[PDB]
């Protein structure tokens, strides 16, 4: 039986750029790097970067990766990414602040204020089409 | 600013099979579902499934999602997924026990024993090509 998320690994075509983006823009700590990848850490999250050169980027789908952020930091984080001219892939329309941006390989990322608890509560008050709770 | 991983969202072509796999094989608790998706939870991990029928899978790269498990549970877990005919995509060569497997849509998943510290420790003693610590 599984206990939670151990790590997340993303394929990256340009390793230096992906390190500079997650380290500098997003603030992960770089723990180690090597010719074929990097290990970085954001709080308790362990991020692997796996260098993969013919990597074309993801399928045009909704598969994506959301990081946490407290309510009072959200505005400045979004401004900071816009100031760095990071492209957005979707506009917000659900409970809680969300900023949706792309990484250097077009992986789909998200800064979100809220958690599963807050989502359910709100969904309880205003449920999605054909919604059912446990 | 960012605090960790808030949630993971996977596009899935067949919402009930995906829920059956995450809930019944992987041990995620189904917390809600609706027309276009489901919310599930594993410990502190918040997994969203986004119903997407014209989905043809993730492309053929090393992008994958590792879940934690105790040493002592790792054997029974692999045995069970294999008994159910899950497909493996990789043989474990790095530090710690790992079992690499695909979900019904072909998302690469992993059950892993260890963590970033156990790995850095191994890496100091057996460094990858070009390896550099922080
Ligand atoms: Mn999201
Ligand atoms: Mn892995």
């Amino acid at each position: 039986m599984l206990t939670g998320l151990n790590h997340l690994t993303l394929a990256v075509a340009d390793l230096p750029a992906s390190i500079a983006f997650y380290r500098d823009l997003l603030g992960f700590r770089l723990e180690a790097r090597w010719d074929q990848g990097a290990y970085l850490e954001l709080g308790s999250l362990w991020l692997c970067l796996s260098r993969e050169p013919q990597y074309g980027g993801p399928a045009a789908d909704y598969t994506h990766y959301a990081f946490g952020i407290a309510a009072a930091d959200f505005a400045r984080f979004a401004a900071q990414l816009r100031a760095h001219g990071v492209r957005e892939w979707k506009q917000n329309r659900s409970e809680g602040d969300s900023f949706y941006f792309l990484d250097p390989d077009g992986h789909r990322l998200e800064a979100h204020v809220g958690d599963l608890r807050s989502r359910l509560a709100a969904c309880r008050q205003a449920p999605y089409a054909g919604m059912r709770f446990a």
